């Protein structure tokens, strides 16, 4: 038993709900809070942006040093870095970004990470303003994720569009 409500069940370990990430995050406090993060880890927008913020920049300030130190992801890669006011831990994940031409077939490699992780909070990898399809996002998601994942989507109308359509 865990502390997610009001999620419907997609499978035996997917589930999705009508929400703003930041806010759910806020209310469950869950070990995992997965970001869509870039390779530079710059939180300037989308889902990165809204959660930056509700840190008060210090998911950014945290994020300069650890690519100081360590340079740039991969795009498909993650890494663990503190969850702030808002989980234990944020997994920042890299899903290939369309509006860069990067290629679509990573995405598969980036929620692979998901599965180092008993339970997380995330996003739609590649969703919004990453420019992929959100309904074959889903997909890769239900098809490669093993663990307990509780997925967030801030759209209601996209939301429903991924309920009516999942098979
Ligand atoms: O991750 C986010 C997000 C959350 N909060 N603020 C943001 O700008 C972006 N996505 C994924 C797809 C999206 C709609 F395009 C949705 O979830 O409905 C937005």
């Amino acid at each position: 038993v865990n502390s997610f409500s009001g999620y419907l069940k997609l499978t035996d370990n997917v589930y999705i709900k009508n929400a703003d990430i930041v806010e759910e995050a806020k209310k469950v406090k869950p070990t995992v809070v997965v970001n869509a993060a870039n390779v530079y880890l710059k939180h300037g927008g989308g889902v990165a942006g809204a959660l930056n913020k509700a840190t008060n920049n210090a998911m950014q300030v945290e994020s300069d040093d650890y690519i100081a130190t360590n340079g740039p992801l991969k795009v498909g890669g993650s890494c663990v870095l503190s969850g702030h006011n808002l989980a234990k831990h944020c997994l920042h994940v890299v899903g290939p970004n369309v509006n860069k031409g990067e290629d679509i077939q990573l995405l598969k490699s980036a929620y692979e990470n998901f599965n180092q992780h008993e339970v997380l909070l995330a996003p739609l990898l590649s969703a919004g303003i990453f420019g992929a399809d959100p309904i074959h996002s889903l997909r890769v998601c239900v098809d490669t994720v093993r663990t307990n994942v509780y997925l967030a989507v801030f759209d209601k109308n996209l939301y429903d569009k991924l309920v009516s359509s999942f098979l």
